[PDB]
């Protein structure tokens, strides 16, 4: 069988790396240790298309993703499996991987911890005015006024928590020490929580001081935040959205900030990605984004090597998945 | 009573300020007092001011000399919290009240230090940079981009905001651990440890101990190579507890993956600060004293101050420096 991957591209020193074309998360010797091919792309397209002919199963993560578009597909008549490393398959044409009968799996679990912690930091960088404290350190600067004009205490605001999933109720725990009033909206997840209370998705919108994202890109998320819920959210909220790039809307999230209905947004998820260099939400007003690496800490890395090498295994002698993997099912 | 306040031109729903002024305007002249907002080229107003009102990061300084000409004065407010910028012996035998608004702060400063945590070992600032850069690396971000989960953090000090920063670490599971020169039983929360062994263990470590004899410097070359390689150090306590230029050459040298906080010697930092143009930092400017509710709370204190004041009532003595006759 031959294994074809996708990952960032290693840089000299940076000895730490898991996910990269160097370390390529240990598949080299063990793949070329079970008799397979294995075949690392520093290429992306153009040297993706010379694999797609023969690869039975396709690798990359959502940092940094192979696209498995219909056109592509149709191209791989001995495709099987579709391997997330990591977790975020809206990279690949579910739809026609579905129809062409290839698998498609991500590493649920192996990286929640980590995103719930990225996520309360944006709502502190965020309400602290973090960066402007910063850039005024940086920049030979000592103005309080203008630090002061945007700075909040994170204690007694109101965080709506939009899904309340495995990373929603991660970054509940982790906020209720901090003296604040939790709501979250989940279709299912309806019922008060220790930490939480339930609350309509319309007051959710209307009520919180701030709303960080933690819902799956379905087609209900899809576009979800776009000018109408912006526009109805608090006037000088806070938006945090590590959960993906689609649910907010590119342009309307602009033009909130812009006008400052907003008073800030960040997060480490983009439409699409890689972030192309002049995606607007870089330079945009009051921004704390980060590149995608949030569920790609270097513990998270382990989790998901240790992930696709499990998966891989049963892969090759036909032992069924933990359904926790399952994004696309396959004969 | 004629009342008198500088504050900062606008620019801005800042409080402190020309423009919102913490609410004395209508707050006097509702009870009917004489209201004058400013520059400290007024002088032309002290002849007969009976309250003078100011911010502490731009007083209106009450010198000897200016007093001596103030003759009615009776009560120096400082909105907020230092009084550097009276003559306390002066105020005191012209029986000047010299009050502060005693704004606390402590949860706004643990959150401060938390997210100095979770910025420094997640990798934000590189993080950040490539954003706003245009880079997409991942090799270079990822490099040094670490769960806060599972590590151990080791808290130099454990009074109110140590504990308080406990708290807020506990559910990121973590292992804590502190030294206190008295809380030195298990906490459940933290482990007592040495403070040898704080050093040397810790993945990061927070300072939140008060400036005296045995903290200043006490974090110089030799306790902060002591440090493992690659850990982190934050402090929001004071400046003077970690050694300027030690710091520095210990990031240079990349002993230290990383600092952050927002305490300075001296404070206001010199616009030349090293600790500014450091490798690595998460330096801010120290406010935090100043966030928006931290406003509400000096707005609130001057205005109590001021109504104690005016119905003549008692005062706590936490917000007196120089006692005065009323007071
Ligand atoms: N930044 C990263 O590196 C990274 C890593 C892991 C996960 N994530 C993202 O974060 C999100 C949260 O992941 P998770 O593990 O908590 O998944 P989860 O399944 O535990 O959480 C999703 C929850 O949202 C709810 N939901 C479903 N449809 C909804 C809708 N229309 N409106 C609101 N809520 C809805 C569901 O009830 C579900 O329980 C995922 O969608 C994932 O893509 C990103």
């Amino acid at each position: 069988m031959k294994i074809v991957a996708l990952f960032p591209e290693a840089v000299e020193g940076q000895e730490n790396q898991l996910l990269n074309t160097k370390k390529a998360i240990g598949l080299k010797t063990f793949l070329e240790e079970r008799g397979h091919e294995f075949i690392i792309l520093a290429d992306n397209g153009e040297d993706l298309d010379k694999h797609l002919p023969d690869m039975d199963v396709i690798i990359s993560a959502p940092f940094y993703p192979a696209y498995m578009t219909r056109e592509r597909i149709e191209k791989a008549p001995n495709l099987k499996l579709a391997i997330t490393a990591g977790v975020g398959s809206d990279h690949v044409d579910l739809a026609a991987a579905s129809e062409h009968n290839i698998g498609v799996v991500e590493v649920t679990g192996s990286n929640t911890v980590s995103v719930a912690e990225h996520a309360v930091m944006d709502l502190l960088i965020l309400l602290r005015n973090y960066e402007e404290g910063h850039r005024q350190s940086v920049e030979g600067e000592w103005n309080l006024s203008q630090v002061g004009n945007h700075a909040h205490e994170l204690q007694h605001k109101t965080i709506g928590i939009f899904g309340f999933g495995r990373i929603g109720q991660l970054v509940a725990e982790r906020l209720a020490p901090f003296n604040v009033t939790l709501q979250h909206y989940d279709p299912i997840n309806q019922q008060d929580h220790k930490l939480s209370k339930f609350v309509s998705f319309d007051e959710l919108v209307s009520s919180s001081d701030a709303i960080t994202i933690h819902a799956p890109l379905t087609p209900e998320t899809d576009n979800l935040f776009d000018k109408d819920v912006l526009s109805r959210m608090k006037k000088h909220s806070y938006l945090v959205n590590t959960a993906r790039g689609k649910i907010v809307n590119r342009d309307a999230l602009v033009e909130a900030l812009a006008s400052e209905h907003l008073q800030g947004y960040a997060g480490d998820v983009w439409y699409p990605q890689p972030a192309p260099a002049d995606h607007p939400w870089r330079t945009m007003p009051r921004n704390a984004m980060t590149v995608h690496y949030s569920g790609m800490t270097l513990e998270a890395q382990k989790r998901i090597e240790d992930g696709v090498k499990d998966i891989l295994e049963r892969f090759f002698n036909h032992e069924p998945f933990q359904d926790k993997d399952i994004i696309v099912a396959s004969g």
